[PDB]
């Protein structure tokens, strides 16, 4: 049970304010990034000091379901426990299922709307239904951003489309979807990263269109979630002038508060974007930040760099007449109110698809209908003759390659065996001159400056080598540059970087066991 | 358990059959579809009564929910086995990783006391988180001498170069997982070390007499026997001193004549998985099958087709060409290793951050240690200036490498930006004129045509690029001819590709805004 709020220390409701950040590896020493991901005697420690949720990234979902349990038990008032899945809870954590980007389904709305709001449902009630089967109560998504700029490198196919109204109902889909079990749900990333070709990751982004745009673009999906009972908003990064000329979103009391959860009438979560970004670390000290959040009406400080001095400075703050406990309290109302609708409700693997055939089928249908061609298929030759050239963004970054994967494996029947390489590398290379494919995985992401291009590279290559098609996965954005630049070339297109959507593309072109 | 009798012919049989699954719960999972049964497969061969499982990838999470499945269809308990040599953490991660044995052979060279002690920690610990996964079958240590630098198979997985160096090596690994119910398997009879053929590729032709065999060889399996090491698994070898016709997994002059009775060994006696290119280019899968037996073979691992072999044995029965009490012997052979088995639940078992273990893989990978000056320092430079070349064996074969692991971070700290490229595009990528620091994984394993020779691409770059080092980690056999062929350029050499020895060397060349 949820004990009452009056009941807590002015600390323990500061504390419930935080939501700190995890590691799904059950040991300190598995962790990828220890700078920003908290080792057991820490997380152990602020749990008990009543933090208020942990946000998750990494980790097999068998091994998720096993720290959750670990991190509730910890716990006198049960935790929100977030973690961004946007492609479905297996695009963090292996052995659930994973969705193709949300732009995929942005496609099938353009040609079918009635089908892909329907997909975009049961894409949400999946997603949905895992993350509450690892101990995963609290999804950061949909994403809201509408994406305007071909060249936004951090939203990209994260997005559910170009256009408000195709965001709005696809996204709303995807919340109806969820709400059929007991998780919040999180718009993001208010009002919109939509519009920019600058990542918030990297430094702090500036959209200059004023109120009339705002409200006639970014906004709807915003409005069409908050109708639609979305139960957190997480801003993002970023200065609205026409809003705001000093501060960014984030700080912001006539973003958050006057746009937000005043006019737009939210009465959820208003949630910071993460406080370790270099967009707003850049801008302010990490306390002056807490605060100035606070100030401006956020109840939810996502990963706040120091942790343990910005409950001080809280408190500090309190006591100086900067922010009053009131304040505090009408933030942990709301934090109660959504602890609530989490209490209500699944033991792992059970509630884990896994080979259930009909959400096989639904991953598969989405990747078809979102699949752009020009038809044509390619040669075959002998053994190891010629060359599948895989290009990706990282190496570290591409666990979608795998031994026997269908994008290495199916044109290796064919002939063509497989050489990786990433994208920066690939001017460099001088290239045999024998037949050869090459399928570039790129796409945009949190922390990319900008996008791929390689299309400068391609025709550098379609000149020395004799190209047999090109195949790209991930962002869509450079086809048109590439039917421009070389046409004599075939191409295929998929949204999924995923071993099913490869082996969708791979096979319309036509011994190790451990 | 039952009594030995109560088994059906046909379930008597297929106790003699491990067949290979995926840790992973789900059929899309499985990397290798071919060789890995799917669900349902699975079910049918167990509920059949198939001897043993052997798994491969998977969370160490993952795992334990796998084993517990498959043991909840069987009625005869199940060995579950995966080779874990290098520790549970090599196969599921979550669970310890070792450096490789060969790293205890090069600590036992200058301090022999505590290069057994740690070897025997690692049998310890990896008996005990075995245990903790579901897995009872511990295939490991293995015994083979690797003499041949040259050997792609073996290479580090070996404890050393000579018989005296294994046997106590090899036999303390024994002793330390000797604390827990597990079996324990040689590998791989009369040993692989000394080939330059990978058996998984072709059939390895071994030229050796019976004296260099007893000299060299077989003296630290003897050491195993005696030492109590459960079962003996042997490898596809031909070896025309002992037999003329047969690779010794389908000899009964190896297998019964020199293992069985020569050496006495009363354990399980283990072929090499049968789906091997070694085996499977010398007979049909069912004479492969049947005349494996006949060699005196009490567990077949990986038939190619396993109904069919079932159904192949059944007839060589009637034809009396195989025996039923033939059968039952192997069975009998079978129940005690079974009866042995018969723990704890994960995570608990489980050593994790267990400072003692934390400090043993340390410590390993710090003696193994090599550098080739007393010590030296790199120069540092701003931002992205310099260069961090990262070679590897294969992409898709790098776990080790992940993002923002000590390798990549470090010397990015210090100014070296991340390149990763595998060893075969290299020779023809040609390199930005700036100061280049590169460190290649390079290693030897199952499916290794040849070992991988850095050597003379490292020297045309080394004339063409400001190369400040040379970092190697996995097999030590290259490091003579980068300090013959460049004498000048410092190196340093690991035998673990693991976070924590990328972490070890890095720091010691000198003295992320990226959360996601
Ligand atoms: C614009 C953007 O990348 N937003 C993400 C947000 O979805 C995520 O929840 C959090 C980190 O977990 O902050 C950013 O990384
Ligand atoms: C020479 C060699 O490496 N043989 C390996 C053996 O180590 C392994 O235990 C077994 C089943 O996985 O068969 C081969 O893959």
């Amino acid at each position: 049970p949820l004990p009452p709020v009056e009941s807590l220390s002015l600390r323990q409701a500061i504390a419930q304010m935080i939501v700190v950040r995890g590691a799904g590896y059950l040991f300190d020493y598995e962790r990828p990034y220890p700078q920003w991901e908290a080792d057991q005697t820490t997380l152990q420690r602020w749990i008990e000091a009543g933090i208020g949720g942990v946000i998750l990234l990494g980790g097999s979902a068998a091994e998720v379901a096993q720290k959750t349990k670990q991190l509730q038990s910890w716990a006198e008032i049960p935790l929100l426990i977030a973690a961004d899945i946007e492609e479905g809870v297996g695009q963090r954590f292996r052995g659930a299922t994973e969705f193709p980007p949300p732009m995929a389904f942005g496609e099938i709305w353009r040609t079918d709307p009635h089908q892909a709001i329907a997909l975009a449902e049961t894409m949400g009630a999946t997603t949905a239904q895992e993350a509450l089967s690892l101990g995963i109560n609290w999804v950061l998504a949909p994403v809201l951003d509408v994406n305007n700029n071909p060249h936004n490198p951090v939203i990209n196919i994260r997005a559910f489309g170009e256009t408000p109204d195709q965001v709005s109902a696809l996204g709303t889909a995807f919340i109806r979807g969820a709400q059929q079990y007991a998780v919040l749900t999180t718009a993001k990333h208010f009002p919109g990263h939509g519009d920019t070709a600058t990542d918030s990751h990297l430094a702090l982004p500036t959209i200059s269109h004023d109120d009339t745009r705002l409200n006639t673009v970014e906004l709807p999906p915003f409005k069409a979630a908050i109708q639609g009972g979305v139960d957190a908003v997480m801003n993002a990064h970023l200065m609205i002038p026409a809003w705001d000329q000093q501060y960014p979103a984030t700080l912001s009391p006539a973003i958050l508060t006057g746009q937000l959860r005043h006019k737009l009438g939210f009465k959820g979560l208003i949630v910071t974007d993460a406080l370790v970004m270099g967009g707003i670390t850049q801008f302010a000290a990490p306390d002056t930040v807490v605060v100035q959040a606070i100030a401006a009406g956020a109840d939810i400080l996502l990963m706040p760099p120091d942790v343990d001095g910005a409950i001080i400075a809280i408190e500090t703050a309190i006591k100086t007449g900067q922010l009053s406990e009131s304040r505090i309290y009408e933030s942990v109302e709301r934090i109660w109110q959504a602890k609530q609708k989490i209490l209500t409700a699944s033991t792992f693997p059970q509630g884990i698809s896994g080979d259930r055939p009909e959400t096989r089928k639904t991953v598969a249908m989405v990747l078809e209908r979102a699949t752009k061609h020009q038809l044509v298929k390619i040669s075959s030759f002998p053994d190891n003759f010629a060359r599948n050239l895989i290009v990706v963004d990282s190496v570290l970054k591409s666990p979608f390659l795998r031994p026997n994967c269908p994008a290495i494996a199916i044109p290796q029947r064919h002939g063509y065996a497989a050489e990786i390489v990433e994208l920066k590398t690939l001017p460099r290379l001088q290239l045999e001159a024998i037949p050869t494919l090459i399928q570039c995985f790129l796409r945009g992401n949190p922390f990319t400056e900008k996008l791929a291009d390689p299309i400068d590279v391609l025709q550098k290559i379609a000149a020395q080598i004799p190209l047999q098609g090109v195949i790209f996965y991930g962002s869509p954005y450079f086809l048109e540059a590439l039917q421009t630049t070389l046409p004599e070339i075939p191409w295929w297109f998929s949204y999924g970087q995923m071993a099913i959507a490869q082996a969708e593309i791979c096979t319309s072109l036509w011994a190790e066991f451990i």
